[PDB]
């Protein structure tokens, strides 16, 4: 369904296949379902609602910015769009798109 990319530290330009539905990503893989290893990265550090309608906040270890403006907890997030929790800078887009190879962050 969903597919995103990291553009930051260990982790960038790997693509991951997002799981339905709550989705965990963090440095703790007793915790997290996309385990990241940048040390900027907390045991639980993202925690985020998927289905095919979309993905929706739930919980991060600090406040997730969407084109830089902060995102309500239960919020559904825009694919495409510059993502980050912290040292997180991500995006996400439909399954069968493609990843922008920038994002540029908007501070």
């Amino acid at each position: 369904s969903w597919v995103c990319r990291f553009y930051q530290g260990k982790h960038r330009g790997v693509e991951v296949e997002l799981p339905h539905g709550r989705c965990v990503f963090g440095s703790d893989p007793l915790q997290s379902d996309i385990v990241l290893s940048d040390s900027e990265i907390a045991p639980v550090h993202l925690v985020l609602m998927v289905d095919e309608e979309g993905i929706r906040l739930t919980d991060s270890a600090e406040p997730l910015l969407q084109e830089g403006l902060p995102v309500p907890l239960g919020t559904l997030l825009r694919a495409g769009s510059c993502l980050e929790v912290g040292f997180l800078l991500w995006t996400f887009v439909a399954v069968g798109q493609p990843l922008p190879e920038t994002l540029q962050v908007p501070t």
